[PDB]
């Protein structure tokens, strides 16, 4: 269920949506496995937001254990493309896919919470069929985990050849360990 | 189903859902397993009601059997993020998550009902692969239990020694019983 | 759960879906697996666009690990058959379906994202009966198999020989290989 | 999800559906497969449309693998009695109770898209049971048969001889060849 | 999907379901299983559309392959009780109880599309349990079989004994059949 | 598995399982429930013993829920045709067949351990198709009721109408019950 | 399991199988659903007896509920092909494959036990596909049905109208009306 | 279960099984589904009898509703290869790859029973894949199926293009129809 | 079930199964898919009958769609190490793994019957996880692949790019095909 | 199934299956995956071939996809612990435990064939439950690691940090390459 707000305004009373009141404050969440159609869903909401104001900054909350690669491009594409900078703040964790958007916001403005959890992780696949088939997905998924990594280094300030040994397996790191890698900008305990 | 409740104010009649209506009072509920989703959807509400009223304290009441911990350390990071109180009240019982949540809640205005149940216990969890992946994950989820302990002592104000011996296995407490363990701060049998 | 946007226009305030706002700007999104029921609901979009102004651009953005081929032509008859040119953008990754509507869009409008992927390979099918039957089933997929190539080299403006060569097997591009292999025009890094 | 459209009237603004858009316009769409409920649906629909105006050409868009036939002889028959002439109009494909409705529309306005294809073959059924209801069941599908193929006839103007050898088995006819065949009238390439 | 209608009427626009939209019209749709929320369903229209106008004709368009019995009943119960004459018009296909409802219409009023098909054959069941409980259910569905004899040679004015031996077995009727039978009235071709 | 045991017989030593040892003595087990397989088998046993001596008594013990009673009278025809008196010897459970078969042993021959439960209950039947199909059923099943009882009064001694009466629902009897319901002849509690 | 018994010859003494010592007099049991594998199982048996002495009649058991018609054919095609004449007992029951075997054997050689129920079909069968296919099975099943019922109008006697009728609906005979039909010569009530 | 015969020889008493008595005398039994295991069991059982005596014909079987053609072939070539003549005899019925394997046997040693049914029909297969392997495979069962009708035209004498007429679907025939269509040599319906 | 055989000898008479009695004539069965442990049944008879006779050759009927590399490398190596040449007859079918095998056999001992299939293509295999193990995966089977054409090749004849080229895509060939390709060398038509 | 073969001995012919026969000959077959069930069979064959001749060889073949450590563990310490020198032999492939094992025999006695592969990696477990309980099974897992590492580098002849490297992920070895990393001795290719 998703509990029904109210704006008040000059004009008039408006019911909103938790999800749809906060979207009017350039507030995007990013919950879940990342799929196509929630990606794509996030994307609208990217565009929206830059026609509304070009130059307000968009927050885009993330919380989700990882998901398709494609997908994420997609969001991180559109980061990249609309003028306004996208604030990362990572919130309870952060996986393969939800750090590289989390790493993927405005230099200075990705935060992360004090207790968030982030894990990288070189890509995964597999695909069944002839050698021949075997050699060009083989390839394919090789070439992804190059660019992911390139990104990264970018994003990060790592030097490649770090990244690459870091991403081999799962690695799991806390808030300040993040800040110390460059994943994130700084740490958000208290309002001030 | 949801039923549906009527407000009125002088500016007219305004057709509210149950949780919603709460909602308007500063009121959240947190029943179920903590999942990402759910957790994600608590975390828009506080935000939501700091930017309402950043001064007028939260009422979270809680009554889960708990869920995972990444999506619990959202909400645990927001409420000691956001300015207002968190005032946290335990309904029927609170878990692992749903205990530490209900610690995690404003000194003083922690409040559980008489017959309501408090059940804390050490992280839960597995992974299945190589050797070194299980180190790693190992390593991981070790880190989280000494993490977890950690600010169970510092909001129930235990001894961190104290509190491992409990968390080892499972350990209900009462109302009474997580009064005196600093747990909770008072009970709530009868209106004043 | 489709967050709801607000339009401020001089008549009033009106409530609209993320999707159902943007396709008020001609965009129109192709997400998932490429089907009947889908696209039957695009090929109803584009006839809309066209009749409330069959003079400015339609946006088409493809995020689809491709589908059924007879449900692709549908669309992509239509966006040759109404005036209107159908600019198709390419985020995170753009199929055999995918590819073959991205490329068919208005010659000098097909964009892609810098990160996105595109794969284009032969069509997939099968059929099980008498040796009757079967022949004339692959009969039938042979000539869809043919005609594909064709249109795909007149978008592409590759030869039929390369295209069969190519398409014998999958084979991913990314963005730079698109547009020197001429299934795009250019990539959209940023906004000027 | 179907998006949601706005039709801009003299009387005021009026929030509509994608496919109720259309309806307005006497366009309806036949996509799934043919089953008593969808088809049901779309009777109500021409029945709308001729109480409306019963001298307004009624478009039928035609994307199906096929389905019932009992089913698609309440829309022939539909078709039949309504004064109103029925374009159909085939859209990605249309199977043998697609291509029956798409063959059973107005002379002269029956039109196909240059990519869609087509398909005609028997009845298919069976029954299981005594030696009795199966000869009944086995010439109750042959008379639906010998209707069928009389009802093709008369629409496609070829001799009853010919429909029968060609319906023995699966035939498929691309736009040009239903042309040849009279199943279509001409071909949709662009809007002139 | 369902969709929506609008009328014009002096007093102002009315957004309608095209089913609901048809209702006001004095149409009732009976598609699908007989079923006791289906048939249900059907009463209550019935009785609206008494209470309207208990003068004009009720219009019931079968196509069903047939159901539970005692739902059937239950609208054959309410045809005979209500005033208005209810006009069955056959589309598709009539089953046991499609066929016994669209005999039960108003004499002169039972109308059959040209290709609509017409099965009747006797009632169908079962028991497991005792020897003493099989003779009481068995006893049961052969009384029912008696009594849906008599209401159709009523209906259809054929002799009781003729009816007994057409419905040993099923029994397919077209739309002349049907008429020389007494199962229906006239057929409906096209609109004069 | 079963045990082997092995026989001093004259000439030589033999190993026979325990099952065929009892056989050789004759002695028959009827374990389980009634079936085809099993029931032959055991016709099987009978006719054998026959050959080997057609004057010796035949044992025949009875531990079976019940079972076909198709399959169970093929057994009570052969045990009234053989020549050899057969005695059936209740042990553990007794059901409507088991019963049946108990009370089909010779008069003053059948035995019932102290410990032991006979039920007796009417046919157990069912069939699901057309209203003429249940009749024809019905009316057998009916027949073998009225079968059975005519032959329990025969054996038991008791009148028809109180078989007809007691059998109507289960009917446990215990073994000394059972003496006096004329079931069976005696208890064997301890050799004598 | 099967119980092992032991045979006294000139040569010694030798352990057979309940069925196999059976086999050496000339009996061959029919049990359980009539199917490829255990008819060819009862032909091997059949031809056996032959060879070992072909003017000593054969003796088949039969107790089963039916099976494929096939199969069963080829055990009726076999016991008229052999010399010996094949004596069929029916034990518990003998549907209608089982009592078109039983029927089949030498006349004056068939018997029924006092108990024993024989029910007489007409084949069943069923099929899925085209039209014109299911013709062919349709017409297949007839001519099974045809041929079926001259042989049981020829072994019973009664003439091939009155088979029909009574093979059109399943129709069961208890011993004593199976002698008057014609399926069997006598009863065997005690051994004389 | 099989059951044992015992072969009395002047050397000394021998134990056998139903089917191995049979195979000491040249009997081959194909019963069920025609596979590559149960296929290898009659290749090694020609093997056998060939070695042992190649100068006497081999008695084969055949009662099965057909199965895989690589199976059906590999005892077909072995029939040839093998110089003693291999006589056929269908029992029950005949499928394609029965039937074929019927008509394979030796001329004027190729047998059917009075009451047996002989299906012909095309090979049925199936594959799923990109469209180029769909052409290899179809082509495949193309070549098979020309190459099955060139076999079935020399053993049964009829002309290719009958062959392939009458192979083209289903074609059931009756042991008097294989005789003239060239099937079988003879029927044997009696033992002389 | 399979069929047993007496062998005649001065010992005296000797029971053996079918399988068994061929392995002494140095015959060796290869039929279902390649596995470990059928490989090694092969592998273990191979060794038995090089120690009884290492000059005789071996016959190894090969019928099999193929299967895993692994095994069937252990009947490869086997067959090249032992001193006696396998003779290889292909029967029904030889897929990739079987077709190997089949060539695999000693020159002018690889043999065919007249209607045989043989399919020759590469590996297939398939991996899920990390980028890195699939790369290890990928590399490891295409080292398979061309370690598979070059032993092709050298027993086929044929150069290794032909091998390559041919093995690309499934590649179906008949008896006379494969002997102009080298996979065997003669045709058992008929024994001489 | 297994096949029996028979051996030629002073005293007499004994029938033996082909894994028997082949056990007294001093070989023991290690197929499929490793278990404790199939490693205790291997245990006992060990353990008598030692009492039997404590100074001959013993060879042990395997081919396996590797398994359980603790059963292959069972195996490696019965095969150092008897004084006779175990010559492992690779047939097809050799995965970690397999691969263990095949280094584990004496030095100069392990051989493979020239076409297999040999596969070692870390050890692959997992376990689910309390962070208590992981921290104990993770360290259990690394020392099983760690202790496999000393193992295989004792074998092979290789530092301990080479193996913890080259183990550290899945790694292929081919036959010729196994010898140079100490695998394996020699490599046989023809008998000698």
């Amino acid at each position: 269920l998703v509990p029904m707000v109210i704006e008040q305004t000059s004009r008039g009373e408006r019911s909103f949506d938790i999800y749809s009141r906060l979207l009017k404050e350039r507030v995007i969440f990013l919950t879940g496995q990342v799929e196509d159609h929630m990606a794509n869903l996030i994307v609208a909401q990217m565009l929206f937001l830059e026609a509304e104001n070009p130059e307000k900054d968009i927050y885009l909350y993330i919380n989700s254990p990882g998901g398709v690669i494609t997908a994420g491009m997609s969001i991180y594409d559109t980061m990249q493309f609309i003028k306004p900078d996208v604030s990362t703040i990572c919130m309870g964790q952060a996986a393969s896919m939800g750090a590289f958007l989390l790493t993927a916001g405005a230099k200075g403005k990705r935060f992360c919470l004090p207790n968030s959890r982030v894990m990288i992780h070189q890509p995964l696949g597999g695909y069944q069929g002839q050698a021949t088939d075997i050699e060009i997905h083989a390839r394919e998924i090789l070439k992804v985990k190059g660019r992911m990594n390139e990104l990264m280094a970018l994003h990060t300030g790592q030097s490649l050849e770090q990244i690459e040994r870091d991403t081999e397996r799962d690695r799991f790191l806390s808030a300040p360990e993040a800040v110390e890698y460059g994943l994130v900008d700084s740490i958000l305990t208290h309002r001030n």
